[PDB]
């Protein structure tokens, strides 16, 4: 019975492992050039979850020997003001990557602002250009969460080619890039959303299921195919352990492998961002 | 029983008001809209397609700038030509006819076309913009298919669409356009297992494989909407990527081959050129 239980896809462990390599790379770069890699983080407004995510990302920068430039803008910031701040960061040669923490206050055209980030500094992978390049096999930083997921799958030797992957959710920065990344890895990919009919049946057809709906435990455990690889990209704070977008209680009897929540996708989102920032700094300072 | 999704008729209809628009623009500005067409090398089908596209331009009162480059053209040479066209204020749209000779990095060359002139919808930036709901010219073939479906009042929202093929200029944009129209979308390709199974569940099936009659009639769901984007010339009538002989007994609606998707590929390109000229000149 112990042997037949699902493989835990341990994002926490993998993130720590990647960070050890990032640290030596950053220290080498600092020694050679005298300069520290910088991630600019932009936090617009007062959302508590956003503030926490930015704090965690800054901490990850420092863990690998980098630092962050913390830009904090008021909740009433306009699109025009945010664009101007991004252009300042684009023009600053000391800034290697730019993170705009989503979701910005809703009066701002978030897409316009994402698209203003220069490709070379798009270390969270949010630009339309970056998405298009990735979708067509050209070099670009990938959207952090789905790229982190691909890394988890590859480093745990999960078979993707020829498998049926079902991505539930189609957001610009998660579901859509996830789908394109899985397609590039030769999965057959189905993309579902709030207007999908027969969702339970489509999920049951999936060899690989990605929950990206932002609704706690929406994906039911009885929809999961026996032996499926289960990736839960959600996080919803709860007293006594947060939960994701998938019912994971007892998942170890159903899945061949799964990402826990917490400790699965979350750490790899942060670490992917920081890795792409190290790559951007290595390029800029070389 | 099937509705014939008549691309020829729709193209003709659309060209009527494109001609009105172009004649109004010429009268106002004294300038003729120009599509630059780039034919690289000796492929016969490519030459035919480019001529058809130039003819369509002329039917709606525009003109073409015919660029013909040799089979042995290099990536560098083609990029240089595209950059000349980008900076030529007399050129409003640029078409690079696919597939270019194998030694050329076609994707690099597509991506060199300026967004404002990307009237065939081939750039990575244009694809990404489209996929995220931002304004951009759409890849001509899939955008034409969307127009056919919409003009024929085909229900897309909530339907299970299956796109067989994932090319950068056809299957991938087709998938994203159907997704924006609120279809659930499955994208299949040469590594798909159980393709017949998946096709059988398609409410909307798009054949985008470039292999004659690969998609079998027996795989088609009763009542499906069947879109065949293939064309393979044959004596006494070309065929597409789907077996369509007898399709009228199965499909609720289908695109014939020829006369379905093909005319609408051309029309979409010309429409987007009219749009580009109106923006540049108006
Ligand atoms: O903000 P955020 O973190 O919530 O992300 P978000 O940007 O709201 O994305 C959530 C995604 O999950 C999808 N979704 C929401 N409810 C669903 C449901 N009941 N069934 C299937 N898909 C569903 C949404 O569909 P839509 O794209 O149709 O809204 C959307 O694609
Ligand atoms: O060049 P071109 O004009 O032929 O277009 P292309 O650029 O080769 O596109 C053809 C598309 O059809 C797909 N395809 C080819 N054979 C298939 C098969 N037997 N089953 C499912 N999908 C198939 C290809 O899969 P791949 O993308 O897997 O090659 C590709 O995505
Ligand atoms: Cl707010
Ligand atoms: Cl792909
Ligand atoms: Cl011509
Ligand atoms: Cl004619
Ligand atoms: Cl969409």
């Amino acid at each position: 019975f112990q042997g037949h239980m699902a493989l835990v896809l341990d994002g926490r462990a993998l993130a720590k492992q990647i960070e050890e390599n990032l640290l030596v790379r950053v220290e080498a770069l600092k020694a050679k050039t005298g300069r520290t890699p910088i991630l600019a983080t932009i936090l617009v407004g007062d959302d508590g979850a956003s503030a926490t995510y930015v704090r965690m990302k800054g901490n990850a920068c420092r863990r690998v020997g980098m630092d962050s430039l913390k830009i904090e803008l008021p909740q009433e910031t306009t699109t025009e003001q945010l664009l101007a701040e991004i252009e300042k960061l684009n023009a600053n040669p000391d800034v290697h990557g730019i993170l705009l923490q989503h979701p910005v206050p809703a009066q701002i055209d978030e897409r316009a602002c994402f698209d203003a980030i220069s490709l070379a500094k798009d270390v969270d992978g949010v630009t339309c250009l970056g998405f298009g390049r990735m979708a067509m096999g050209e070099a670009a930083y990938g959207s952090a969460t789905p790229a982190g997921i691909m890394t988890i799958l590859k480093e745990n030797n999960i078979e993707i080619a020829g498998k049926h992957a079902v991505v539930v959710g189609r957001s610009a920065i998660l579901g859509k890039p996830m789908a394109m990344m899985l397609l590039q890895a030769n999965a057959t990919v189905t993309i579902c959303h709030s207007r999908t009919q027969n969702l339970p049946e489509l999920v049951k057809q999936a060899d690989i299921i990605v929950g990206a709906v932002g609704k706690a435990e929406l994906i039911q455990k009885d929809w999961i195919k026996q032996g499926a690889v289960v990736v839960d990209a959600g996080f919803h704070p709860r007293d006594g352990g947060g939960v994701g977008d998938i019912q994971l209680q007892g998942i170890e009897e159903i899945a061949s492998a799964y990402t826990p929540v917490p400790g699965g996708v979350g750490p790899m989102t942060i670490t992917t961002l920081i890795r792409q920032t190290v790559e951007a700094a290595e390029k800029a300072l070389g």
